[PDB]
């Protein structure tokens, strides 16, 4: 029997849930409060330069899994792309993330990859048995001068909190390289969307079981009339914000054109705390086939999200994680309703996890239907 | 009607145009005075580190033809690879080609694109009106410490002369990126087969009409017995070097092996001269696919080619252009051979460009049997 499905949200998580449920039958209705689909993967292009632009921050897909990287590929040419990230600090520029390059360049050297693990290794701070703090975490493995230049100031302003009170597991995620390698990232898989992500997922969202209504915002008494409903909006939200919200850091995007080649990179860092956005990005060199004379940029400011600005980087520190518990305590006792998704779950996700994420979501549903068991509310651990 | 072919040399262009000719019915029979196919391409794995090494220097496919690309994916699998090569002068490491990171590092700046090219206008020495020289081009495009630190000494060593020496249409534009671009090749296409370029050429060879025999050298004699011959070995010595041996630079190579990662990158560039070699280059870094603890490096030495030496890169000046012009005249007049290849015609020639030249090459004979025409000696100018 085909069932009757709301899905609330147009990005990747509820266009791929809808699209695997579509395709065995059931009418999948899937709602978006904004004007247009994509979630905060859209792009469109810029009126005067026309520059394709990815509005709520640059999107570079990355995976190990292959079985993603051919379905997207099954909705979109997927171009050859590299990350390579620039840094400004101190009056120069550098290689990110830190490299042999960086390293030489930055203690005036000409070390070998193992004359660099011996410079490193005297910087840091080997005392340390088990760093608990992003700043252990730096002082032990890559010594004073490193840390304040790179990742000191820059930490701070992204999280607005002195990195001695964040937990080591930020830096954990980013080891030093001993080799000339500076791809930003280490998948096997990396690319860009040749016509970018909305046109990607408007042809996830491309079957005849599927009806798109935009501008419309979710309303608990549509519930009733379906079977069951897919919710990748904010867990909060969809409790009224009854406990408080969700910690997120914001980005504002400032918006400034250039005639030509405003800094020659899609992405520079500015490392500096006394410079105040974290970053520059030029997005004409996330579609580097193209060619463009005019020039979209955006100075890129963090701070903490409030509540009319679009919640990108989740905190999760303690007092967000209680919060956090009392939502899920909420959202235990529901039935007929999975929530998905970064803001559903409160979980920073990229693209491919999403989408790896919302096919076993379809799957764990279709196989549910079979067996005649319940859906659970989530299908991915929150504890 | 069967053609008994005899090609010289089974590199890319003899394995290609055999391939294609094997494959519409002839008899192909080709020949190489190595003990090993692949020509200048050929790769094999060094014993005790099993590193997969480029035995004639470093081999980076690359192309914007699509159809070039297609085809050695029917005979390979192509990984991806983006060749970036690193420079050590003056107790710093920079990137090259010259890109506004190199240049932001050599000034110790923060030039955006458009502050770098006011930059380098400045540096320029505006004084030389109507430069003659790579010298003189170099000097006027961007200035004496750039000139000095990245093009006097490495010019000096690869082609064994002072840029003085040389024309300054040899460098006919300002050679800076202004961005940070730092990709060596600007193809479209570009990697490395994953099993290296001698399985890639040892399958375009695998057909039932084609004979491989190594070890085996080119004899005028032999002419006689077939129907056309395709040759790729060099057009001085096929004529006896009647008129002089055209200008090479050959290459040393000198191995070590290293316990780890020598030096972190495929090729790093020495661009002083009082350093004597050219590069080094560390081949495993060629193959990122695969992990290698024992790593096999080479120091390159670059020297004027003598009579025993492979020959490289050709010279290809004032001098051996109107010698190259005296044995095209001679080759004008042969019949039932072409002339192919890096070697045949004196050209430095990428592998894609090869490919593509031999595979307009044996069409070009194809047709030349169908409609009853002579085929040339030469199937580009
Ligand atoms: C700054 C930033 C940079 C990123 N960079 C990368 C990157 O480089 N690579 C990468 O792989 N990933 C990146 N990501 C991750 C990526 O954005 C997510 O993987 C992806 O957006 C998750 O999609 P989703 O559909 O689950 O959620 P979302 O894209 O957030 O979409 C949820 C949808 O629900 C709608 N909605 C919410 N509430 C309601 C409501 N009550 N009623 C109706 N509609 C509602 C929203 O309007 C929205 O369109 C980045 C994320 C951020 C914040
Ligand atoms: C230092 C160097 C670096 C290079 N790097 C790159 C690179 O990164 N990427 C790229 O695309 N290309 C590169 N190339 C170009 C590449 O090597 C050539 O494209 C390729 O070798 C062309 O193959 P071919 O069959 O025409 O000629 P060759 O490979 O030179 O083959 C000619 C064959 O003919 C044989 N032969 C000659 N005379 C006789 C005779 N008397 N009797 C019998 N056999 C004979 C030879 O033994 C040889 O095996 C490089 C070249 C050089 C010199
Ligand atoms: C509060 C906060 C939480 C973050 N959580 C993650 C995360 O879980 N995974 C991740 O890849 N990036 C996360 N990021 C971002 C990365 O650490 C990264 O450095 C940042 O997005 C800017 O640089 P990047 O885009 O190159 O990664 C987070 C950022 C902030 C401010
Ligand atoms: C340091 C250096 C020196 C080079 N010297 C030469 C040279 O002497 N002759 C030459 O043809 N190319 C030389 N090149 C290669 C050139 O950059 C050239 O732009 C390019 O590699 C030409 O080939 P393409 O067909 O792939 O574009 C040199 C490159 C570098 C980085
Ligand atoms: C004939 C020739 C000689 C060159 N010699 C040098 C050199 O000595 N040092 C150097 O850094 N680059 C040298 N170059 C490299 C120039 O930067 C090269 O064209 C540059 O890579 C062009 O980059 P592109 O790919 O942006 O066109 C040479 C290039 C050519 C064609
Ligand atoms: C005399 C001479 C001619 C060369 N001609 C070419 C050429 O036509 N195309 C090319 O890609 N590299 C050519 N090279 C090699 C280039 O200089 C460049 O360095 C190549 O990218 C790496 O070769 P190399 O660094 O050993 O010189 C030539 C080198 C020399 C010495």
């Amino acid at each position: 029997k085909s069932k009757k499905i709301l899905i609330v949200g147009a990005g990747f998580s509820g266009a791929v849930i809808g699209r695997q449920l579509a395709e065995k039958g059931h009418q999948v209705h899937i709602i978006d409060q904004r004007d247009h689909i994509g979630g905060n993967s859209y792009d469109a292009r810029d009126s005067e330069t026309n520059v394709m632009v990815h509005v709520y921050g640059p999107h570079i897909f990355h995976t190990d899994n292959e079985t993603v990287w051919n379905y997207i590929n099954k909705h979109a040419e997927m171009m050859p792309y590299v990350n390579r990230v620039k840094a400004t600090v101190n009056g120069q520029v550098f290689s990110l993330p830190i490299n042999l390059h960086t390293i030489n360049q930055f203690f005036s050297k000409t070390c070998s990859p193992d004359e660099a693990r011996a410079l490193i290794a005297e910087k840091g701070d080997s005392t340390i048995a088990d760093p608990q703090t992003f700043e252990e975490q730096a002082l032990r493995f890559i010594g004073k001068e490193l840390y304040e230049a790179f990742f000191k100031g820059y930490t701070i302003k992204q999280w607005g909190m002195q990195p001695s009170e964040l937990p080591a597991s930020i830096l954990k995620r980013l080891p030093v390289r001993f080799n000339y390698d500076d791809n930003y990232f280490n998948h096997k898989f990396q690319g860009m969307p040749k016509c970018g992500y909305t046109q990607m997922i408007k042809s996830i969202l491309n079957h005849e079981n599927i009806k798109v209504d935009l501008q419309r915002e979710f309303i608990v008494d549509e519930r009733t009339h379906y079977d069951h409903v897919f919710y990748s909006g904010p867990l909060d939200a969809f409790y009224g914000y009854q406990y408080g919200r969700l910690g997120y850091r914001t980005l504002d995007f400032k918006k400034f054109i250039y005639q030509g080649d405003y800094q020659g990179c899609a992405v520079m860092n500015y490392c500096s705390v006394d410079v105040p956005y974290t970053r520059i990005t030029e997005h004409k060199y996330f579609s580097p086939w193209e060619q463009h004379d005019g020039s979209v940029c955006y100075k890129e400011y963090s701070r903490a999200c409030e509540e009319n600005d679009i919640p990108y980087y989740p905190i999760r520190q303690m007092g967000e994680m209680a919060l956090l518990e009392k939502y899920l305590s909420l959202a235990e006792n529901e039935t007929n309703i999975t929530f998905v998704g970064r803001l559903g779950t409160y979980r920073y996700l990229d693209m491919d996890v999403t989408i790896a994420e919302a096919l076993k979501t379809a799957e764990v549903y279709l196989n549910s239907l079979t067996d005649n068991q319940p859906m659970p509310v989530f299908t991915v651990s929150v504890g």
